[PDB]
């Protein structure tokens, strides 16, 4: 046996748990029985990404013919789905690029953590973490913060539930603090979240870019690293049901320097920087400079969402503002908060 605060023993047990990982790959119709988890490597994964690039070029030169028909097989070969008895759908979509993207994702992290759970346990995967993982003094002004932000950044359009911060927990990634980059201007404590299994691999890897093989147009400004500054805007990311009610949403540094503010999605929005650090996607609804706070030398984008002004000439305004820095370097997390979804019915 062994010991860390049992808080970071609860927190541990919640991402570490391979039955949860089974589960949400289940739940994002993969095939575990007939391609188990546990046998999923590396290799494969980036087997699948470039099927999906053959299905973007089929896409691309509007061949939805046998073309695309042999590049989905291809992929669905590559990366097993479990539809019953149903006929597997021809992806011909970058919306569903995208979300074949995220389960790429997902299975990244899900190889990552398997990888990691291979002298008690937890204290030995915390270990193999490379990350600190202290938990926060409910009575911090940190936390009150924190908390503050969390409730007063969760976006109205979100309400078919509400967030109770159950723990805080301040992380210290090995090599962030060094290499971060304080020469740049708007440095923000922005959110980012994910699904529970999906954590022990951010932890441990840090957040990161997507690989160079991953279909450009499944990305809505580019491979890069993804923030908001609305609470419930990342926290749908966790994917948290009514049993799975319990979900982590982290909260970190991003040096976003000079901004390039674009209206309306582009994945190749990370050529058009020039200079620039970051694209923001300009949403209709944010936080208010006049009610920014400043914590530990990151600016906290607390105030109540407010109109920003923004508004499409022609065409689909973004609700919210979209955050994205196209290297690790640009980020240091800081927070992870402990979340209990309270949903309506």
């Amino acid at each position: 046996e062994s010991q860390l605060d049992l808080r970071v023993q609860e927190l541990l047990k919640l991402i570490c748990n391979v039955q949860t990982m089974e589960e949400m790959m289940i739940e994002m119709k993969y095939d575990t029985k007939r391609a188990p988890l546990g046998k999923l490597t590396v290799a494969q994964i980036k087997a699948g990404y470039q099927s999906l690039k053959k299905i973007e070029d089929c896409i691309r030169a509007g061949q939805h013919g046998r073309a695309l028909v042999e590049a989905c097989n291809e992929f669905y070969t590559r990366i097993p789905h479990d539809f019953g008895l149903s006929i597997p759908p021809v992806i011909r979509t970058e919306k569903e690029l995208s979300d074949k993207v995220k389960l790429l994702e997902a299975l990244g992290d899900i190889e990552i953590a398997l990888k990691l759970v291979k002298e008690h346990p937890l204290d030995q995967h915390y270990r193999n973490l490379h990350c600190a993982l202290r938990p926060l003094d409910h009575e911090s002004n940190e936390f009150k913060v924190i908390s503050q932000y969390l409730q007063s950044t969760h976006a109205p359009t979100h309400k078919d539930y509400t967030m109770t911060l159950l723990d805080v927990f301040e992380v210290e990634k090995e090599g962030e603090k060094e290499a971060f980059r304080e020469d740049l201007p708007n440095r923000m404590l922005l959110w980012h979240g994910s699904r529970l299994s999906n954590w022990v691999g951010i932890l441990s890897h840090g957040l990161r870019v997507a690989p160079p093989e991953a279909p450009i147009t499944g990305y809505m400004f580019g491979k890069g690293i993804y923030f908001a500054d609305m609470s419930s805007k990342s926290a749908n990311y966790c994917f948290a049901s009514r049993l799975k009610n319990t979900g982590l949403l982290l909260l970190s540094e991003v040096a976003l320097g000079q901004c390039n503010e674009l209206l309306e999605a582009n994945p190749k929005a990370q050529g058009l920087l020039r200079g620039k650090h970051s694209t923001k996607g300009m949403g209709k609804m944010a936080p208010s400079p006049a009610h920014f706070i400043t914590l530990n030398g990151s600016t906290v984008p607390l105030g109540p969402a407010s109109d920003t002004g923004i508004l499409n000439p022609e065409g689909y305004t973004l609700n919210y503002n979209e955050f994205i820095v196209y290297s690790p370097n640009q980020v240091r997390m800081r927070y992870l908060l402990k979340i209990q979804f309270n949903f309506l019915q």
